[PDB]
């Protein structure tokens, strides 16, 4: 669309106000132009057609109960395309400031979000294992870091590295819930999983286990299922990056806590300038190693930090 920018307001899933960025040319649309290429979010009407239509509104409200999904996944797109630049100093995924889109209200009842290699998609949940997923800003985070790892190392999807793959996009979307300083924590999901339950979420990276997942690489599943268990051994990397940075005692072996700063600063350059489509755990421990040694020299506490969290999960 080609028009004048403006700014609307609207209420998310959550029911909070916030003011987004928009294009108006007859009717005003969901397309940030200030960011990059521009942030574009779609209507997919209940269907499995993609993308579906530029979001179109009268009057730049966005008070609507079928509104509130499209509303945070315009602004929280918005919210980690900042995180990116500001922090890495990348601009969007292609590190070109290539356009974002996304799509809400894809089927009916998907209790599921995804990157599917060219766009971001949120299902609105089924109103009981989940509200709309755009709701919460680690899910979005998530989904954006799968195209910048599709752009970078380009970790195959299964297996081990699939597990990677997973597990930079729950530390990445982690981090960018601390940076947007609303309400954080270590947990997955939380904000838009089992609106009836209260404290939990999808998945933990402070304790993995509490949900069923490995928080060990003894305790590695060896299956077939979910591609090779992509969303399952993602807990043994998601424990080492949470205990990298806050520190702790786990197994045994106890950890100097660095903060999240230089964890998000060592993950994004191993991302970047050492893993492969085809990198391994193992793999994962060298390039981890070597960005602190980059970043902080060979004898610093920063690596240390890292050699020690990876020995706590048994990874090496
Ligand atoms: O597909 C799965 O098994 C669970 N999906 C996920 O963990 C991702 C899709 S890769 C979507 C999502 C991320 C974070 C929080 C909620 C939902
Ligand atoms: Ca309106
Ligand atoms: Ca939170
Ligand atoms: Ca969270
Ligand atoms: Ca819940
Ligand atoms: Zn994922």
């Amino acid at each position: 669309i080609t028009g004048t920018s403006t700014v609307g307001v609207g209420r998310g899933v959550l029911g909070d106000q916030k003011n987004i960025n928009t294009t108006y040319s007859t009717y005003y649309y969901l397309q940030d132009n200030t960011r990059g290429d521009g942030i574009f979010t779609y209507d997919a009407k209940y269907r499995t057609t993609l993308p579906g239509s530029l979001w179109a509104d009268a009057d730049n409200q966005f008070f609507a109960s079928y509104d509130a999904p499209a509303v945070d996944a315009h602004y929280y797109a918005g919210v980690t395309y900042d995180y990116y630049k500001n922090v890495h100093n990348r601009l969007s995924y292609d590190g070109n400031n290539a356009a974002i889109r996304s799509s809400v209200h894809y089927s009916q009842g998907y209790n599921n979000a995804f990157w599917n290699g060219s766009e971001m998609v949120y299902g609105d949940g089924d109103g009981q294992t989940f509200i709309p997923l755009s709701g919460g800003i680690d899910v979005v985070a998530h989904e954006l870091t799968h195209a910048v790892t599709d752009y970078t190392a380009g970790l195959i999807y299964q297996n081990e590295s699939g597990a990677i793959n997973e597990a930079i996009s729950d530390i990445f979307g982690t981090l960018v819930e601390f940076y947007a300083n609303k309400n954080p924590d270590w947990e997955i999901g939380e904000d838009v999983y089992t609106p009836g339950i209260s404290g939990d979420s999808l998945r933990s990276m402070s304790d993995p286990a509490k949900y069923g997942d490995p928080d060990h690489y003894s305790k590695r599943y060896t299956g077939t299922q979910d591609n090779g268990g992509v969303h399952i051994n993602s807990g043994i990397i998601n424990k080492a990056a949470y205990l990298i940075s806050q520190g702790g005692t786990h197994y045994g072996v106890s950890v100097v806590g660095i903060g999240r700063d230089k964890l998000g600063k060592i993950f994004y350059r191993a991302l970047t300038q050492y893993l492969t489509p085809t990198s391994n755990f193992s793999q994962l421990r060298a390039a981890a190693v070597q960005s602190a040694t980059d970043l902080y020299g060979s004898t610093s506490q920063e690596v240390a930090s890292v050699k020690q969290a990876f020995d706590a999960v048994g990874v090496k």
